[PDB]
RNA sequence: AAACUUUCAACAACGGAUCUCUUGGUUCUCGCAUCGAUGAAGAACGCAGCGAAAUGCGAUACGUAAUGUGAAUUGCAGAAUUCCGUGAAUCAUCGAAUCUUUGAACGCACAUUGCGCCCCUUGGUAUUCCAGGGGGCAUGCCUGUUUGAGCGUCAUU
């Protein structure tokens, strides 16, 4: 089990309700993968140009 | 030493690089089907108060009518407009018009702005003729229509 996260209201006040961490926040933070995937994905929304 | 030649610097010249811009181009994607014998695409001759191209237009000639907008156009000159409205405008829209000479080009022609024919015709008595206005007369082929022709076939006391 994880620490747990407090949910705030629209007035910016800590409501008594708490939520468990989804365990995606316990994934490996990989800067090298994010870089080598982003560079390929940022190329996709791109048009052709030609002389 | 000056001049002269050369080098550097400053200020002028010459040239249009660099920077920045951009009513342009190129490429990709999406949608739609829309030229012409009712005479197109194209060529020519013209047309605005003052015009080169461009753009627009055809003797109704950078337009006429219609509909909307609502008060300009403006390079210059000059007109306007009752502006509480049938109405300014090189405005927008665009369905009605005109639409020169040509061009598939179509009366006959060759490269003749000639050579004509018929219909309708207002004028110069127009019965003679003369002039003006307006629409037609190409080829092939289809559906007809019509005057025919054909010992092409048959009928016929």
């Amino acid at each position: 089990s994880r620490p747990q996260v407090t949910v705030h209201s629209l007035t910016g006040e800590a409501t008594a309700n708490a939520l468990p961490l989804p365990a995606v926040f316990s994934a490996p933070i990989r800067p090298d993968i994010v870089h080598t995937v982003f560079t390929s994905v940022n190329k996709n929304k791109r048009q052709a140009y030609a002389v």
